[PDB]
């Protein structure tokens, strides 16, 4: 095709991500009359996400997906995003990237600073906590070893419910989770699915501690070259890409705690006031750390109201 593009993500080829992904490049050939076709690399083919986004900035890679969270890497304030219990639900996660001052300066400087613009947003699911044995309390998280991702707000969730986190790449959880090299993880449900962490792992806890959106990203060295007709062919397909992705993560949110349950797997429902109440240090640090533009950010997100209107 005159564009050949590509398309990198960690999710594999049973997940909402990339379901989501083959709409897109389906609606972006179409709309564009094949002038652009977009090829998909899930499964970390590429490297992870934090490979990915380099990629997008060096022009090597068109397209990718983000968390708002992730930019905590280069903006340590942009951890409140997943700081656990902070962010309510998906309505105040849209609020807080699009209709705050510290959201939209974040996303001026991912274009400036970080080469990528943002097309959309989409919901990626509430994340909970599997393992190989029940979780009735906070108590039963004391010495669980956890495997999370190579991110400061997934460790510290681990470290201040007492539980002993392994960061690693998600290509290796299902072999440390098979292998007993963990106790657990603690992705969303979808993820559960997609990655069939449920075959080994007989636990499920409603946890409910941070809220992932997911960010349809492209290279600025690719979307600068597409003539502006086509710049709104893939804006438009992003968008519309989003809202399907969303969808598919709220209907999964419904449905599969029933799934896991047909597949065996016990669900637990520990009582989250304790959770809630280990975080307040780890807050505290954050504002210590990150200062006033964290305290800000902080407050910013707090006097979001969370029910739509
Ligand atoms: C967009 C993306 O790659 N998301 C990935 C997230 C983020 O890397 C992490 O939450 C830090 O932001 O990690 C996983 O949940 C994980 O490894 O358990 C897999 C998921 O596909």
């Amino acid at each position: 095709a005159d564009y050949d593009l590509k398309f990198g993500m960690n999710a594999g080829t049973s997940s909402n991500e990339y379901k989501a992904a083959e709409m897109f490049a389906k609606e972006v050939k179409e709309k564009s009359q094949g002038k652009i076709e977009i090829s998909l690399y899930p499964s970390s083919q590429l490297g992870d996400d934090r490979a990915m986004l380099k990629q997008l900035k060096d022009g090597s890679l068109d397209f990718t997906f983000a968390e708002s969270a992730r930019f905590q890497l280069f903006y340590p304030e942009a951890a409140v995003f997943a700081l656990p219990y902070v962010i309510s639900n998906y309505n105040v996660a849209q609020k807080a990237l699009f209709d705050t001052e510290f959201g939209k300066d974040l996303i001026k400087k991912m274009d400036k600073d970080l080469g990528v613009t943002l097309l959309s947003q989409a919901y990626n699911g509430t994340r909970q906590t599997t393992s190989n044995r029940a979780i009735n309390s906070i108590a039963d998280m004391k010495g669980l070893k956890l495997a999370v991702p190579n991110a400061a707000t997934n460790l510290a969730y681990a470290k201040y419910v007492g539980a002993s986190p392994t960061p690693m790449a998600f290509s290796e959880v299902y072999l440390a989770l098979q292998t007993n090299a963990v106790d657990g993880q603690e992705n969303p449900l979808a993820a559960v699915q997609a990655q069939k962490f449920y075959e080994v792992q007989k636990f499920l806890a409603m946890t409910n501690h941070i809220l992932n959106d997911q960010l349809y990203l492209v290279s600025n060295e690719t979307y600068k070259e597409l003539p502006e007709d086509l710049q709104k062919v893939v804006k438009d397909a992003a968008e519309n890409a989003a809202k399907y992705h969303t969808k598919l993560f709220v209907d999964g949110e419904k449905d599969l705690v029933t799934f896991f349950e047909k597949q065996g797997v016990k669900i637990t429902h520990p009582d989250l006031v304790p959770f809630k109440e280990s975080m307040k240090p780890y807050y505290a640090e954050f504002v210590k750390q990150t200062g006033q533009k964290g305290e800000s950010a902080l407050k910013q997100i707090e006097a979001i109201n969370p029910h739509h209107h």
